[PDB]
DNA sequence: CTTATCTATGTGGCTTACGTTTGCCTGTGGCTTGTTGAAGTTCTCTGGTTCACGC
DNA sequence: AGAGAACTTCAACAAGCCACAGGCAAACGTAAGCCACATAGATAAG
DNA sequence: CTTATCTATGTGGCTTACGTTTGCCTGTGGCTTGTTGAAGTTCTCTGGTTCACGC
DNA sequence: GCGTGAA
DNA sequence: GCGTGAA
DNA sequence: AGAGAACTTCAACAAGCCACAGGCAAACGTAAGCCACATAGATAAG
């Protein structure tokens, strides 16, 4: 506990020693700071204190390989240990998880993800099962369907015939998953649903292949020297980089329109108007708004999915204040929103919804259908006073007030004692986001590990490091 | 001085801990292994067992800003500390400096990295300047010139008129060194005549083309998983990729033909002939063989590169088995070498190979403008800083010193010094002089590997604090 | 070649009783670099790579 | 929504040097009168 | 009531010498085992690119 | 066979 | 001017 | 030329298990004086 205050002469020898070691090898200056780190060097502190200053040091250290080799076996030795652990979970049907191919920029292989989302006490779990190649086979659906099989009977999983999984519409993913709980990433169909209502609005491409063209100028031209905030991505699909390129456009368009003067080329950028991108920046960053809150996942975020849509529809509403194209672009965007909407959205929305504690909204019919189906799903928690028909009018009874930082985490939480039964069912409903978060997240894990470094690497190795790094950001304090 | 020992079991603990530590922060594998980890080590267990094991890690560890900031700090220290060593070795002329402009990959900012060889005592020093970047400057000459001027005066450099430098032909490299020494590098020369006497050989496109196809289509369907062994670049402007891809099609020919066959793509495989494919093979893999010479430059080289022109201009000799194909590609190379490398060679390269023992080379009239040149040059070594001279030519010339394969000359003129000892100096002037100016490519390496993906936000001067300081340590520390 | 008891002398000695002698450690001041600790900013990117799908 | 990683920008503490004078505090000088045990001589039996 | 000394006794610690029995002490010289570890192979790369340069 | 778009 | 052309 | 980084192979070799021979100080029963204390008892006087 008391710690020592140190010499200031030996704190400057140990920052020489840190430096020379660093600057000789090349490694970040971020791994100074690393969790593990002081760790270490208090366990080698520590023996040293035990054992003095004349250890056989060079041949104490343990060689790379072993250390490998050490890796694997406890990778072993831990996934031995928690498949208890993952059984006991999943035998109460509260589980849930994200799949999703892989690919390396460096090697081309094609990888499949296991992960795992699920409830604890006031807090979310997410544990990495385990990613795998599939050789360079045909990546249909039923390879995809065995390589699952597989990891689960790594994990002593066999059953798996009730868990419950947000994904894309993969077409392969929708026929592997057909077997079970198959749900869309919410993020995605929206972010579909926005190209697709600006590809119906010929209108905007022309005023965006100009910014694209002046980007692609300002990129190339190599003249960001002056410019305060450098430009984005044009469009690599990726997810409202078009909404922070038009932000930034709107931020940087006076040294735009001065170095293009200065530059000569300012005829490409006359034939595009100011107010429409202030309101498109508005109307953007209100659906930048939704997706942020719907992309939530350490916290459960599916609560909001007809409300978000109410959302989307007051933002767009109808208006005198439109020019032709504006106008035509909100009613495109509203038809779409219909098409989309009504269409793949599923009951097991309407009853995410529905435990919403502002009761007062869905009031409408869905209150038969969510009846309905909660009855159904009601009964198979106990197979898996208070009586369901009262405890379902004292739930949509409740008038809960909406602090402006309430939260889905502590509500229910503390709201479980009232309700014995239902409570499962909420948490089981709160382990799954609004959207699959989990496997680009594990993917950006995957590619900082996986790099032109380390080509030469073994797939297994690094299922390895994997699932004992998601292990240790579960299981440490 | 006898290290103790520990048990076993704690080792076991040490191993799983430091198992522990590679696998929370993704650091490589290899990093355990690394130089000044070891010194970590070391003076931690001093510390702990000096202070007792209850120290405050959490102010003792700096910040990574402190880091950077001490590094910033030691930078100017070790260069004003070194820089009357550099001052000292450069007086005597006994050095060799090789710059050139370098870029990364995601910001494509100029540079210009400085690289120094000299010679030391039995040993070759090549120390590694500096690195500052041209900023959004156009590259004039002028440009060049005054960012030059700036480095050496780092090192408090002005003198700078009788160094050696070696580059390419580059014309705005020639123009801001249209003042001083300038040594074309052979590489850049060999490498450019082989391109262009197989551009000027379009009946020798085919079979390159055909190979390129191939490997390009290997990419492109991936069947290259089921080869063992990969092929290399297409096109991006390497050395001798050509050469290697070649070779691995004629190690790999079983499979790749199999493979072809398989998937119905043998039908484009039958327009190659392997016969020239093995000739090529043997007289390429002759000329890898100079490309590996001419490309150490740890030992001194300056000496072969004429008995190097004997060996090219042998292996073209004239047969019957030479196909057209063969004949004019040999034709191209012959040519291009006597009318562009045969010229753009140096009197200081033709000195430098006078000093072959077997000085039997150049009995010609290459003796004629040596004496004209060295006694011209060694009369200003003198003032710079009985065994006269003329008399010293022909002592050197009249001994003759058999090929043992297993020699070094290095030995030779460091102990040649008790009877030439100032044209022992001429040579170890000379032969700290490397021919080829790769040492800048593994400073080039050295940056691409220090620049990253995730370091984009880096100091300039943070980068060439570092590169400065590994190049030291590697230098002066073993 | 003792062996005992008395009968004057006569100086340590010592436990107080007391008065100096450093003296050290130690309270307050007063800077002086000197890190340095957040504190945002700013990017890299992860954020899609070859097939099930009805038609 | 992560995650690594380096970078200005304040601007905000803070351990680390002196200057030094004020105690209480350990230890050394006289003195000091009651002891009081140590130091020499007769003296009876012989 | 004591005070001294011889006189007739025991008589069991005791203390060395003798033999007898013992509860293990290294060493044994054969039996398993992670683990540097020396040789590799196999990379993905650097193999810098906008002013020169003049008839 | 046909995108195909959804990644 | 004009076109490689040295890497 | 050089990079920095993971695999792959025999491998042998220095840690721990094992546990029949050969060996040793420790413990016990015995026997020889033995011999130095220990006991009363008397014997004179006072």
């Amino acid at each position: 506990r008391e710690l020592k205050t140190v010499s200031a002469d030996c704190k400057k020898e140990a920052i020489e020693k840190c430096a020379q070691w660093v600057v000789r090898d090349c490694r970040p200056f971020s791994a100074v700071s690393g969790s593990g780190f002081i760790d270490m060097i208090k366990f080698f502190i520590k023996v040293g204190a035990e054992y003095g200053e004349h250890v056989n040091v060079e041949e104490l250290l343990p060689s790379p390989i072993t250390l490998s080799r050490k890796v694997t076996s406890d990778a072993k030795e831990k996934k031995a240990l928690i498949s208890r652990e993952i059984k006991s979970a999943v035998e109460k049907d509260g589980a849930s998880a994200t799949i999703d191919l892989w690919t390396d920029n460096y090697i081309k292989r094609n990888f499949l993800g296991v992960t795992l989302h699920y409830h604890e006490n006031n807090e979310l779990r997410d544990l990495i099962l385990g990613l795998k190649s599939l050789d360079f086979e045909r990546s249909t659906a039923e390879n995809i369907y065995k390589k699952l099989k597989a990891i689960f009977s790594q994990f002593n999983v066999e059953d798996l015939s009730s868990i419950k999984f947000v994904t894309d519409r993969g077409a392969n993913v929708v026929k592997s998953l057909a077997n079970n709980i198959r749900i869309n990433c919410s993020s995605h169909l929206l972010s579909n649903v926005l190209e697709n209502s600006f590809e119906e609005t010929p209108e905007l491409n022309m005023p965006i292949l100009a910014c694209k063209n002046i980007v692609k100028y300002f990129k190339k031209a190599n003249l960001q020297h002056r410019l305060r905030s450098s430009l984005k991505s044009e469009c690599p699909t990726r997810w409202n980089s078009t909404y922070t390129m038009l932000r930034s456009i709107l931020d940087n368009w006076e040294s735009v329109i001065q170095i293009l003067s200065e530059a000569g080329e300012t005829q490409r950028i006359v034939h595009i108007n100011k107010s429409i991108i202030q309101t498109m920046v508005n109307i953007l960053d209100g659906f930048e708004r939704i997706f942020k809150e719907l992309q939530t996942c350490s916290s459960p975020s599916l609560c909001f999915v007809v409300p978000s849509i109410l959302k989307v529809k007051e933002i767009c509403s109808p208006d005198v204040g439109d020019v032709a194209d504006i106008a035509k672009l909100k009613v495109n965007i509203i038809k779409n929103v219909r098409i989309i909407w009504e269409e793949n959205l599923s009951i097991w929305h309407y009853t995410a919804f529905f435990f919403y504690p502002p009761a007062l909204h869905m009031q409408q019919e869905k209150v038969a259908q969510i009846k309905e189906f909660c009855l159904s799903k009601m009964e198979d928690l106990e197979l898996i006073p208070v009586c369901p028909s009262d405890e379902f009018e004292f739930y949509r009874k409740e008038i809960v007030i909406l602090s402006e930082d309430f939260k889905v985490m502590e509500w229910w939480n503390l709201n479980s004692k009232k309700y014995p039964k239902l409570s499962k069912l909420a948490l089981s409903l709160l382990s799954i986001p609004a959207s699959s978060a989990a496997s680009e997240r594990t993917f950006s894990l995957a590619g900082n590990i996986i790099t032109e470094k380390r080509n030469r690497i073994g797939q297994q190795t690094v299922d390895s490091l994997l699932f004992l790094n998601s292990f240790y950001k579960n299981f440490c304090k």
